[PDB]
């Protein structure tokens, strides 16, 4: 929704089995870091917005 | 404004005080030079429009 900050942090359970706490079949991290590196070329680059 | 050509390089005066023609600090040249070279990563290429 509009102006609304979701930061649960589970494993994502889209399957039905539950993610017990750990990775698995249907069991993704929706939380991904971004890779910044000084060799990234622009376009990958860490922007302030 | 739509069709209009800008030339004339006045060193922008970011201070307090008149830059008096000169580059130091906080007055930067306008114009910034392109750097070509095949070796560019993504976004970097020259084209003729």
């Amino acid at each position: 929704k509009p102006f609304e900050r979701d930061i649960s942090t589970e494993i994502y359970q889209a399957g039905n089995k539950p993610c017990n706490g750990v990775a698995g079949p249907n069991c993704y991290s929706p939380l991904q870091s971004y890779g910044f590196r000084p060799t990234y070329g622009v376009g990958h680059q860490p922007y302030r917005v």
